């Protein structure tokens, strides 16, 4: 299940992420003390995992953004590239996938030399090739759909 | 123009975009109305585009994700796909980027057929190829980092 | 479920198509009687689809095999393809794909001028693309697993 | 060397490879023993490899089928890719193929993760490198044409 | 159908197309008569196709040479290509392929600026795109093979 | 130099390399002698190289022609792959190459199997990787140019 | 002929450009008359074509350089690209080339954005496809030869 | 930091590293003295990275220059090749780049024979496979751009 009294409640929090307890219970339709608490068994079984505030990377110093994909050099070493890159904050996003290499990261950076930087570090601490994607503008991001 | 106040409070928003304003106060040293008045002038600014819960995408029902790269079928008509494909819900981002393709989706769906589908409707309204790459694990994403 | 007296059965017919109703109910624990009513009920849900014989392709005239993958021209069209090109002979498999191209066919020939025929007749059909990947041996094929 | 006889004999055992004996001598004019005699001469020979049920792989489970082309990370050693790979039980098809890739399979896995994982065992088992094409519906295959 | 003899005969034309009769004669062990008689069947069916001096381009004049894979701009127009380029002299031949480019054409001009004018009558008679690979050095063509 | 009365001569001569002493002279405007000794010494600088009749392949049992295309895998070794390949009949011509491989080979061949074989060959005598691109049609070859 | 008193000539201004008529003579063996006159025949036959101070593109905003490989749309149309092109003030450099796009441009810019917005100009100026390469880094730039 | 001053010079030594101090001094609207001071700084910081007689590469006898774009054979070893690839003269310029290849070297050379040699020479000398662009003409190059 995921009742659909939770369906409105989602879909209200991913485009408001500070919408107030109260003014959600109006829109929701319960009482601000039954919405109180669906939102709180809501991220207890994974549902909501946290709140955030999108920054704009640009206005923050991230200049250059690009996918990096990446593809262990050595296969009889165990295969464990996201926890080895995951102490390196500049990666945003890693996924395992289904195409030509092994997993897709989303990299952010101050500009094309800090790239080059990135990407021989990704190298040397994760056993990997890598191929990267820049991106050149970002139109929209993050629009959480909840059918 | 961002002193080490706004540092602060982005980060955290970032962290915790639920915050209330008494917290994110004490934490850099102002007053209620100083925070609220320095959040306000990052949001009419770039800076913080919105807040935003973070959702399960599989407790939601979209058990199957992957990336698009996609291509002009004609490279005349000037683009339009960004624009085009935002009334199409399933599309959650929309980068263009640099070499052979022009653009690159994350997509959302229920199923392999839902993905069929979805593939059809993408070609036909930004008249375009598509080249997917399905996405098998998400190890981390969205990780913001304030520098 | 598939109770697994069906496991012992599928598995038995997956290696052998014409194992009798007698000798499958030694192995298989059951009476003759219990195994044939099993695998009645087995074709009617529909787990077992079919028996064949396994030709050799090369025996029968069939000296080049390829894949042969192909994407629709227009996408204002319906896309239709496998069932335009179903009723070509040499096309023995038609399969929709996530990848670079939309469907993939694997499709056998009596030599190389004989498959640029048959992917003129492809091309004009359906309203497709080809590109073709020419198979040189067949290590093995079909090998069904059950779990 | 196939005659007329041969040719009825492959194609009824292709789109039934349980006809009774009798069935297929009342279809060619021969006697039973005949019949068993030729068809006996067929499985000697090239022509007739063996006969299967055909098993529906989502009802037994496998819900994720995918093509997986593979290329040798050392092109020295000499070929060894489809022996090495001969013991695991996903693997349902290899083919060697012109072009970039040297090899061509068809695996089958239970979702996702299990795919992800498959990968990892075909890059070491064979010391290959892989690109993977999903596939997201078949809408036939093993169509046996006899020309 | 093709003895002995006329295997010695199309293999000693390969090595020399002006071999004269009597010698021809006498290495087959046949008359002159006999000789000219099977060389004229040898032509009218398919196995001679013709007689030609090897000119050196070089000493002709023709100082780059190179491979030009091209791909239809538009692969409706039923294929078209190597019958309007037929009337380009500086193609010497034509041959259709598999994979992703549908003809490859081997070309030879005077000049880096002549194969750029030559590129462009070749993308706009066939309507192709071209990629093209120079040829460096010949070590040995036309190196012809009777089994 | 190349005087056109020569020209025309080795024009003659890629069109006819049967094309008699005699009948040149008619259409030549010289002397049966003087045209004889032209010729003679058109061979002796390499103008012209040889004389061929030109076989069809597929009428000889070669059904199967492809580009092969190789790279050494060793840099640190002499790059010798032309003289170590020369003494493989069924390669016909070998030319280096700028592109995304050293060296490009043409190769003829009874079938889809014997190429494989071939190519395990070839890979393990020179030291190379191979990728092939087969040749499904032959429109036009050695059209010789003399402008 | 070029001289190779000419030789240390155009070595040592390809080395410094505003090396003095004076030390040249001193290192080139001539007397400052006669230097001074050679340089200037040098210029008058293009041998040296102009001087130039090389400027640091970062240091005067240009932080992304890119090549960008363009192809023109409509082969029907004269192909006048660089011709078009010559007013964009951003592409520094423009070569035909044998590949598979027609030409290639290195372009400088001052970020990802604003290269998105050049290449949309690029395209619609021009009339063509776009495919680029970014910079990540230039370890050295223009290092003249003279043999 | 960079004022309007500065602007013009290092513009004004684009156009002509050969301008006179004079010549600057009354263009800027300054001293010889203090332009002569202003250069140095330039010099001695990123901005003017020295000076150069722009040679044609025809007139000295390079008569191919290509693109050669160039990837690791073993991409552990930390990268190496602009710095072993420094001692050959033939290459002018070594970028890295996004994407595939991680080098772009331009190469000038005398001949396609040349142009193999040099090949091998930098796959040995940085262990790395080659892909080779020729370029066939330059329509105009290191246009330089002060915003
Ligand atoms: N992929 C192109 C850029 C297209 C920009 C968005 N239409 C180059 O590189
Ligand atoms: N892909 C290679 C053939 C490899 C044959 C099997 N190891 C060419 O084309
Ligand atoms: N390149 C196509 C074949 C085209 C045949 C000639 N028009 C596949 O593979
Ligand atoms: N081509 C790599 C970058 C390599 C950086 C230089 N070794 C990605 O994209």
């Amino acid at each position: 299940a995921l009742d659909d009294i939770d369906r409105i409640l989602v879909r209200e929090l991913a485009a408001d992420g500070r919408a107030t307890l109260s003014e959600l219970a109006t829109r929701a339709g319960l009482s601000v003390s039954a919405v109180q608490s669906r939102v709180r068994r809501l991220e207890s079984r994974g549902v909501v995992q946290g709140y955030s505030a999108r920054i704009n990377p640009e206005a923050v110093g991230h200049l250059l953004s690009a996918f990096v994909a990446i593809t262990p050099l050595d296969p009889s070493q165990p295969d464990d590239a996201p926890a080895r890159l995951e102490h390196i904050e500049e990666v945003e996003s890693c996924y395992s996938v289904a195409g030509e290499e092994s997993y897709v990261l989303l990299v952010r950076v101050a500009s094309a030399r800090a790239l080059e930087d990135l990407l021989q570090r990704i190298r040397t601490t994760a056993n990997v090739r890598t191929r990267s994607t820049i991106i050149l503008n970002t139109f929209y991001s993050d629009r959480q759909h909840i059918p």
